[PDB]
């Protein structure tokens, strides 16, 4: 018997935990036994309305996290098995952008960058095994624990070719554009500096508890005009070009908000590693 194979029959939906256009990630326990006393796992499948590219992207998508694993970076279950569907571990705090508001009180400073720094390690390992997340935001980092975090989704995760720099993504659908580097705008170019770009974005958000009012979207949209539509993207790119950047969080050491800076310098090759960071944020807990 096969561990990572779980059989339809026993895998039974309990609700909906998120959803996009063409594809879903659910709540559901598998239950073998019949009684209620299996376990949950969160299960990602595509829906019906999706075509035909995005079947291929759920399995490309399921054999880069079957082989991925780190502290820091969700469970691998296994599959259901044309159609398939993905089986994670199931997180029930949710990601930060959920958990964040309702846990200001038990998370200080010291414990957003130690979070930090766990973001970085498993974005390291990804890096080191030559991919690009492209999705890297607070709402795809789950908590495990008021001491633990993981890297989440892989959705849009892509292999950078060996003895090349950057994945040229051809269909950028639904990207999210306010975590994006100024050459993933551009030129849908994205390299592991994009990632560390994306992490500065990410370090914001953590830094505000994820706060709506404040979010990379709404200050981002104050800056340029909330346009537009159509013109986002290019006047996003343009604010970029100018040298603006997101400001300060409230009660962020500067030193913190350096860091930040050194993610969101405009040429990729001149940003900071994730090593260079995890370096920076462990001598301000020490
Ligand atoms: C694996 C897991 C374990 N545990 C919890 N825990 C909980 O949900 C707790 C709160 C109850 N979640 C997940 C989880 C992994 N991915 C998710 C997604 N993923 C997307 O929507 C993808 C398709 N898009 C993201 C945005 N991106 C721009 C495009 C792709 C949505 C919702 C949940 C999950």
């Amino acid at each position: 018997v096969d561990p990572t194979h779980f059989e339809k029959r026993f895998l039974k939906r309990i609700r909906d935990l998120g959803e996009g256009h063409f594809g879903k990630v659910e709540l559901c326990r598998y239950d073998p036994e019949g009684d209620n006393t299996g376990e949950q796992v969160a299960v990602k499948s595509l829906k019906p309305e999706s075509g035909g590219n995005h079947i291929a992207d759920l399995k490309k998508e399921i054999e880069i996290l079957r082989n991925l694993y780190h502290e820091n970076i969700v469970k691998y279950k296994g599959i259901c098995t044309n159609g398939i569907k993905l089986i994670m571990e199931f997180l029930p705090s949710g990601s930060l952008k959920e958990y964040l508001p309702k846990n200001k009180n038990k998370i200080n400073l010291k414990q957003q960058l130690k979070y930090a720094v766990q973001i970085c390690k498993g974005m390291d390992y990804l890096g080191s095994r030559q991919y690009v997340h492209r999705d890297l935001a607070a709402r795809n980092v789950l908590v495990e624990s008021e001491h633990q975090v993981k890297i989440g989704d892989f959705g849009l995760t892509k292999a950078i070719e060996t003895d090349k720099e950057y994945y040229t993504v051809k269909d950028d659908r639904d990207s999210p554009v306010f975590w994006y580097a100024p050459e993933c705008l551009m030129q849908s170019k994205f390299y592991i500096a994009s990632d560390v770009w994306s992490f500065g974005v990410t370090l914001h958000e953590l830094l505000t508890y994820c706060d709506s009012d404040s979010s990379p979207m709404a200050l981002f949209l104050k800056m340029i005009g909330p346009t537009h539509g159509q013109m986002t993207v290019t006047r996003l790119v343009n604010t970029l070009k100018e040298g603006k950047r997101l400001p300060c969080p409230p009660n962020c050491p500067d030193e913190v908000y350096q860091l930040m800076r050194k993610c969101w310098e405009f040429q990729p090759s001149n940003r900071t590693s994730f090593q260079n960071l995890i370096e920076g944020f462990e001598a301000l807990l020490k």
